[PDB]
């Protein structure tokens, strides 16, 4: 409705129309690293604050990982109107990730394709951006009680997939609110079959274990030891990729169950969309509408399964006031946005807010946390 937000999004679009989706992805990112997008500055309705576990959400509104894989946009873009972010994914060693061009956006579906391959600056190089946001953020009174997870995964030719995972940990887990650990990329080999779960039993357990030893090893308070937004320790997740059995989703859920894991993503991108046209060339995972029903599908699932005993986070296909209840009602605490931001633009987060806030009005809700799981 502001005048900043008009026109940034007038451009946004043009760029939609015509320049290649990761070069405009980039650009905005590093407009944003710049401190020259507009902010949201309005107070967040007490009735749609969130919790998962003692982790608090001012809001329930957060961007997924990928969309800034490097931290280095992370204050402006939750400058937005954003609670959290999860930057990463992130390896110990910087990778290029695939052969360019390697995002595809189709317009008409609101969907996106990716196989972008893990590209990032590695651990330490993301780990000196987030501590450099950490030291903002004890400055800027707009990031106060603001969220920022750290998705963490495997560099593509690793001799221990649970050794990647400790070494990210040691290096950024003090600075870290959440990790979430992602065994659900399409666009790694392998990696995927890192969900088979005696495998996973044990990635989910190394991570809580060197996470613990952060704790032990340091000799620190605890207000010094994290320097992040809980000065607690950070939370572990774990992204799962829609694309399952019924049987191996049952096996996931009981070591999700096993573990006491603090949370679960639901979902990743699809390699299941056939009917996309413009599509038809590429290889990859699929964002957007066109994922919205499995996602909220996967999302039910996970929450029986689990017997809505872990709390959900929300991805996929989410768009409006509307998609987002859908995914609270059927099981999410709170939902993440990516492919909103390609096609709706900068006013993606206080849009959606305002119509969640609406809508849970006339559902006759009293707050966010009574919608949750009314499947
Ligand atoms: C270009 C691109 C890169 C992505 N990179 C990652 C990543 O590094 N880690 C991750 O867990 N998910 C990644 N995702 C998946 C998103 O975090 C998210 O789950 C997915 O886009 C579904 O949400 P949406 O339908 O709102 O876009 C990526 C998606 C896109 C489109
Ligand atoms: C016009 C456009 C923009 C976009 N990225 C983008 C990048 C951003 F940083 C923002 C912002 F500023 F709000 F945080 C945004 F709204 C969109 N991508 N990202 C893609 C991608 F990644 F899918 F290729 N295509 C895009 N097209
Ligand atoms: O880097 C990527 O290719 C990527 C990672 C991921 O977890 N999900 C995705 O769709 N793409």
């Amino acid at each position: 409705y502001n005048p900043e937000f008009f026109l940034y999004d007038i451009f946004l679009k043009f760029c939609l129309k015509y320049i290649d989706g990761e070069i405009c992805h980039d650009l905005f990112l590093l407009l944003g690293k710049y401190n020259i997008l507009p902010y949201d500055t309005s107070n967040d309705s007490i009735y749609a604050c969130t919790n998962i576990k003692h982790l608090d959400f001012i809001n329930p509104f957060g961007v997924a990982a990928g969309f800034d894989k490097n931290g280095v946009c992370i204050d402006s873009i939750l400058k937005l109107g954003f609670s959290f972010i999860e930057i990463g994914t992130i390896t110990p060693r910087g990778q290029t990730g695939n052969a360019k061009p390697r995002i595809f956006r189709d317009v008409e579906s609101r969907s996106i394709i990716n196989s972008c391959g893990f590209n990032n600056m590695g651990c330490d190089k993301v780990t000196e951006n987030l501590i450099l946001f950490r030291k903002r953020q004890e400055e800027d009174k707009l990031l106060s009680k603001h969220i920022v997870g750290v998705s963490i995964g495997k560099n593509k030719d690793t001799v221990n997939i649970v050794d990647d995972l400790k070494y990210c940990i040691n290096k950024i887990g003090r600075y870290a609110d959440y990790i979430a650990i992602n065994v659900s990329s399409p666009n790694t080999p392998g990696l995927r079959d890192n969900q088979e779960a005696g495998k996973l039993k044990n990635i989910i357990l190394s991570v809580k274990e060197e996470i613990d030893n952060l704790e032990k090893n340091n000799i620190m308070n605890d207000e010094f030891l994290w320097f992040n937004t809980t000065k607690k320790k950070p939370l572990v997740f774990v992204k799962l990729a829609p694309d399952l059995n019924q049987e191996q989703k049952k096996e996931i859920a009981d070591v999700l169950l096993e573990t006491n894991i603090d949370g679960m993503i639901i979902s990743n991108t699809t390699t299941q969309i056939n009917d996309i046209k413009s599509f038809e060339n590429k290889k990859g995972g699929v964002s957007g509408a066109k994922l919205k029903d499995i996602s909220t599908k996967f999302i039910c699932e996970m929450y029986n399964y689990t017997n809505k005993q872990i709390p959900i986070i929300a991805s996929g296909g989410i768009f409006s006031g509307l998609d987002a209840l859908e995914k609270i009602e059927a099981g999410a605490s709170v939902c993440q946005l990516y492919s909103c931001l390609v096609f709706n633009g900068m006013k993606s987060a206080v849009q959606i807010k305002r119509e969640l806030n609406h809508l849970l009005y006339q559902r006759g809700y009293y707050n966010l946390k009574e919608a949750i799981g009314r499947k």
